[PDB]
């Protein structure tokens, strides 16, 4: 720009000039490789790799590193890179949004990037909207990579665990985003490492970031899986339970246990035909609803923990006494207390994990995507991302005639116009392309050709091979093709046989999107490189994007001054509301994005120490170290509310405390009255930890010295996975019914904060206290085998805009 | 922790660890400095300033640069810093929060950083919360610091542009956050470059962030100036405008220009006695009221461009047929129109000047800032400012004893057991400390232990000189001191003459504030470092912090349940209720400042430019440049409305053009038809530039060559600086203005974002605009002199929390 205004334009002046003078250094050594052998060139790789290893950084070797992969497609393609392209590789390398307009060679651009990144090994994913685009580029672009010397890989869902293993295992991996997110999904509920098929998130080069960073990300990434219609389960254990009443099926008051060791409820249980005494398998599974329906009768009183009703129950926030949203009680309760209260006990399917789009690219070391239009929402990348939106420069001047958008005061008024448009273009060999935004829309003209007589094709995105194919060519002279929604971006449409004089493409909008940045990559179809072309947008105020600015009031002015007379019309003042329409909605999609993410951030952080936690599990050759220090946790929880502030030391009811610990971690008589006497309760830690340290190595030595090790692996696993798929679908059940009744003026988002938080540590109580609880008192017979806790199968999806 | 959830430490347990090695490091050496002489150390910081020269880094010289200080304060205090204040010193240094509980030294801890830093020249600022703690700081911290040879300066407001100059002159200088901010906003409000007091920001390490940052930054600074009863002007203008209607007064419809320059309008016009025709005198200032009354008839229609009110003239946005919320019309055009209208013509004061603590000290090259409670707020500071909160370890294993509240029914029987716990203690020795909330709980209990005969000192925060003094011996035998939300806040209290045995402080606090973080720092004031202490808190069922959190429910309990009887109780869960009651609150207030920034983000992408522009201007030795530079880009922008959307090229109506620009930028008969036929809009700009460039040479030799200087530097500061203050009145208008009618389901931000930005090009069109149509057919008289556009007085302030 002239004048001061300028200044907008100075942080991306300084920066798209180091591009431009590098770019320069390697046109600079065209020479040192451009003549040498194809066996010499490959061998740069090597040297690239050694010369890496002694301590050089991807910086350093980007010049040469972009000198060879420069050789390597024009000896592989026939393509020598300009020096644009250049430019946008290294905005890539230096972590940024390359915004290369439609038909710079985007494809090819990413090749030298990702070259340089991928020689330390570490892999480098390259990233797309769909399956055949990868398999395209994968395909088209591995021949250059593979010719420098370099392993190319494709992640497709039709493949198997080994499969995808193996395309990760490649320096470089193509896929989508759909199959990169739910492989790191799946990824973290694997039950053994070997399982895993990827490897640690390196680097990954979006391609059509918009799209996907953007678009595809309105929603998360879900992963469900339904319940085996265990009704029966629930019932028969809230009946049972309730016969048992004695204090020999002893509950706490300083804890709330309803403890069923006591052999009333351990002779009269297995009198349930628990196939005898089958600890291991029985209790993790059944001894767990029992203790659940157990606690619903003695502990959860009903109208003072929670609360009956038509639609299901309540919990009860205390203090406040309210109605608490949409929230239920952890591992199966909710369900034995609507037993117990008789309730419709709801089987629903459970959100098994989650993670947003988001979050997942958020995870690379170095992030990096590129597109053609992406200025339009810098702001976003910059926040969402810290990706800043670099505008490369065009190779040849751009000479397409954009059209000022023409309005029409009636759509069957618009749409015969559009109809006749193309017909002039189609009776003067020009090849036009129409642009619709819906099906209908669509289908619409197409009849309206058809009538007309005007030979097309229409795109209505389904096996996008097969509209790749009709896309290129329309571009020749009896070019009429119809696109609903961009169908075939990616695939450039070259400039027909003799179709240069008979000026350019000449694209029409049959309406505007809901963002510029789409119908701004309908205009980018034609002018490719310095190509003529006309882009006509056509608008009427009917159109759903009009009928939505609240514009009645204009609808006016044009009625009550006989205006839908002289019917074509270039408004710059309409127009310009057009955009500020669009940009109002970009943004209300924004902050909707910007609200996901936010609410998936209190997931995030909890995934951090879960998925870590589990994954420590998955490789503990010394796993017991984490055991003992998880029960010596939830010994010390249990000091700790026997012993509470200060409340008269030796008189804190040292008694209760030894009846428990007793009958908790130990095995009755072990743990008395003198033993724990005018200690502070970090004493009484360490004497108490200590025995059940020993009796510890009792089991170690009695029940098998390594299958231990597996046994602590097999329980530490049961309850990390169990607690957390429940505790996710509570999760997720609560970001979506905490938006119900919350007029505690708070931003409702705090409230999902402070409870999903507040939960979540219970959880870890309950898994610290489960594992503890089991590698005591639990026994072995049969197979120590790792069980998955997934109950059939599972279904991996991404809502619909919701 | 223990379990699981130890993992939330980790990415705080790895950073600590490299603090607690490199503490290591610098105990290892004590040794060599410890037996040196005390001018062989000076030279250490020479010696360090050269090393850097020569390519070093802060970071490689920080152990020596810390042993050098540790060793210059024991040598200047008698204080050999422990592992833990370097630890804290480092955390600095890496531009984090040291939380550092109160009573380990943080005073001493910023020298190490502080001097580190400061070596470069660069210059860093100490900062804090008033006058008071600044002087004492960099009195007894000077002394350290000026031994190891480095000047230190001191910022208070008393100072004269000279003083300050000379302060920030320094390689260190303290001052309060209010002082540091105005400095910068008055900065760039300066006439010519030397008046300016600051020097580049570079790193301010700020002394209880948690007060700074967040309690005092809830609202902006800002800097009004009153306009002059200029009534009498506008109306006259208004007046005297219509008259003049002719076509001889030349208007426009592809532009809206009331062009006055008609000799009707140009002798008529005088006729007003305008002291004849002294154009740079009046023309700047007068004949700026014109062109907008000017405009005001010819241009703006009544009930279609704006709409006349009781609650004066509004504005209807096109297209929507709205009601411009708050917004104004620019340069005083909207005052025109009042008084064309006859409307109330508002002459309120203007916000000259404005800027956020956020947006100010996220300015510097470093920030990092300490406090003894921080981890509070640490979402905050990772979130506004990417410090991350370091917990620093204690010197000494604390052993204070800190109570759960004690809850009570009533205010009067609650405050009444404070007053009894004071005297049990003052009737034992121990100096107790009871912090109220508010100015009437102080003097309440004032009263309450004067009644029952209790020697006692209040402190209700004035001149904190005679406070801190009070403070500091509120830890002896007879200590009974009484502060109002922490009124001596840095001083610290040490335990006083045989109050050891007499147990701790004991502290009371009268009842909890709106943030743990301050009810944490009335516990922080006892136990300084290893010492005994009782930290007792009381709670009330009527305190506004209960009444507020919604908790009738629980008042109800307690009297349905004869509770008010057995008062004095201690319940874990009503406890818990209130710091989550806390969480709400300062998350409330989070939100509150997380909007406010957002807002202010508006503003600063557009203090970028104009700031930087102005800056560039008030260094002017070769101006001109920039000048043709705006004035092509005024020209080209005719040139545009001249031969819109291809409209016909020679057939744009190439004639009015030529009519305009002949009495725009030129005199009447310069460019015609001719000249101007058969061109693109393009190859027309430099032709008519040429000549534009022609007339500015004619008039570099014919007025004098350089003072030409000065006069592009008048008239272009004239220009910005009366366009910006307006825009940022009109901008600090509609902040406040927009909260008001907005269904467009937008949230109201994106508003102020889009009309905000909009004004500003606006703006720069004007200045661009004003600033070449001065440099051409303006006149000089006496003296160009550059002249200060704000009027009469100012005022530097912070607005209470509204």
């Amino acid at each position: 720009m002239l004048g001061i205004l300028n200044k907008m334009f100075d942080p991306t002046k300084r920066t798209l000039n180091r591009y431009e003078k590098i770019a320069n250094d390697i046109d600079a050594i065209r020479g040192d490789y451009e003549n040498l052998s194809d066996d010499a060139l490959k061998h740069k790789t090597i040297e690239f790799k050694e010369r890496l290893e002694k301590g050089a950084t991807t910086d350093d070797l980007l010049v040469e590193a972009f000198a060879v992969v420069r050789e390597a497609s024009r000896r592989v393609t026939g393509m020598f890179p300009f020096k644009v392209q250049l430019m946008g590789g290294v905005a890539l390398h230096d972590g940024n949004i390359a915004e290369m307009k439609t038909g710079e060679g985007k494809t090819l651009t990413s090749t030298l990037p990702v070259y340089l990144n991928a020689l330390t090994g570490k892999g480098v994913h390259v990233v797309t909207v769909n399956e055949y685009l990868a398999s395209r580029d994968a395909e088209q672009m591995g021949k250059i990579f593979e010719f420098l010397g370099l392993t190319v890989g494709l992640n497709l869902n039709s493949m198997s665990k080994d499969e995808k293993r193996e395309a990760y295992a490649a320096d470089i991996t193509y896929s989508t985003n759909n199959e990169l997110g739910f492989d790191y999904l799946r990824d973290n509920m694997v039950l053994y490492k070997e399982q895993m098929v990827q490897r640690p998130l390196h680097f990954a080069v979006i391609d059509e970031v918009d799209s996907i960073l953007i678009d595809e990300a309105r929603t998360p990434l879900i992963i469900s899986g339904q319940a085996a219609k265990s009704t029966k389960l629930y019932v028969q254990a809230n009946a049972f339970v309730r016969t048992l009443k004695a204090e020999k099926d002893y509950t706490y008051d300083i804890k709330t246990k309803a403890v069923q060791l006591t052999e009333e409820g351990m002779t009269k249980a297995e009198k349930a035909f628990g196939i005898d005494n089958l600890f291991d398998v029985k209790h993790v599974a059944l001894n767990h609803h029992i203790n659940q329906a157990l606690k619903a009768h003695v502990a959860m009183q009903k109208d003072v923990d929670y609360v009956v009703e038509d639609g299901q129950v309540v919990i009860v926030d205390s203090f406040t006494g309210r109605l608490m949203k949409g929230r239920r009680y952890s591992e199966g309760l909710h369900q034995a207390i609507e037993a117990k209260e008789g309730l419709e006990i709801q089987n629903e399917s459970m959100t098994l994990a989650t993670i947003t789009f988001q979050n997942y690219f958020r995870m690379y070391e170095k992030l990096a995507g590129m597109t053609g239009t992406a200025k339009t929402e810098e702001e976003e990348f910059r926040n969402i991302y810290n990706m800043q939106v670099v505008t490369i420069p065009t190779n040849r001047p751009v000479v397409r005639d954009d059209r000022p958008d023409l309005i029409y005061r009636t759509m069957e008024g618009k749409f015969k116009a559009v109809a006749e448009d193309v017909a002039q273009r189609y009776m003067t060999g020009q090849p036009v392309l129409v642009g619709t935004v819906a099906v209908e829309t669509s289908e619409l003209i197409s009849k309206l050709l058809k009538n007309k007589g005007i030979p097309h094709q229409v795109l209505n995105a389904k096996n996008h091979e097969r509209e790749a194919q009709i896309i290129e060519e329309a571009g020749q002279k009896g070019a009429v093709t119809i696109a609903t929604n961009m169908a075939g971006r990616g695939t450039d449409i070259k400039l027909g046989e003799g179709v240069k004089e008979l000026g350019g493409l000449a694209v029409v909008g049959t309406e505007r999107h809901e963002s510029r940045r789409i119908d701004n990559q309908l205009r980018g179809r034609s002018g490719r490189q310095g190509d003529p072309g006309i882009t006509q947008f056509y608008l009427s105020m009917e159109d759903e994007l009009m009928r939505r600015f609240g514009a009645e009031r204009t609808m006016a002015m044009l009625d009550r001054f006989g205006m839908d007379d002289s019917t074509p019309i270039q408004s710059k003042m309409v127009s310009r509301a057009v955009e500020s329409s669009q940009k109002r909605v970009e943004g209300n999609n924004f902050d909707s994005r910007k609200q996901l993410l936010q609410y998936d951030d209190v997931l995030r952080q909890q995934r951090e120490v879960i998925y870590k936690q589990r994954f420590e599990v998955i490789d503990s050759e010394n796993l017991r170290e984490i055991v003992e220090n998880m029960i010596k946790s939830s010994l010390e929880r249990a000091i700790a509310a026997y012993t509470p502030r200060e409340e008269l030391p030796e008189e804190w009811k040292l008694d209760g405390l030894v009846d428990l610990i007793n009958t908790t971690y130990l095995d009755e008589g072990a743990l008395e009255k003198s033993d724990i006497f005018g200690k502070e309760p970090d004493e009484m830690l360490e004497l108490i930890m200590d025995r059940i340290i020993t009796k510890y190595n009792e089991k170690e030595e009695q029940f098998g010295k390594e299958q231990m090790r597996e046994f602590e692996k097999v329980i530490v696993l049961r309850a990390v996975d169990s607690k957390w798929m429940d505790h996710i679908d509570a999760m997720d059940q609560l970001r979506q019914g905490i938006h119900l009744r919350a007029y505690a003026q708070t931003n409702p988002l705090r409230e999902y904060q402070m409870e999903g938080f507040a939960m979540f540590e219970h959880m870890i109580e309950s898994i610290e206290d489960e594992v503890a609880k089991f590698v005591m008192k639990a026994e072995i017979e049969n197979n120590l085998e790792r069980e998955e806790v997934v109950q059939g199968q599972t279904t991996a999806h991404q809502p619909q805009e919701g």
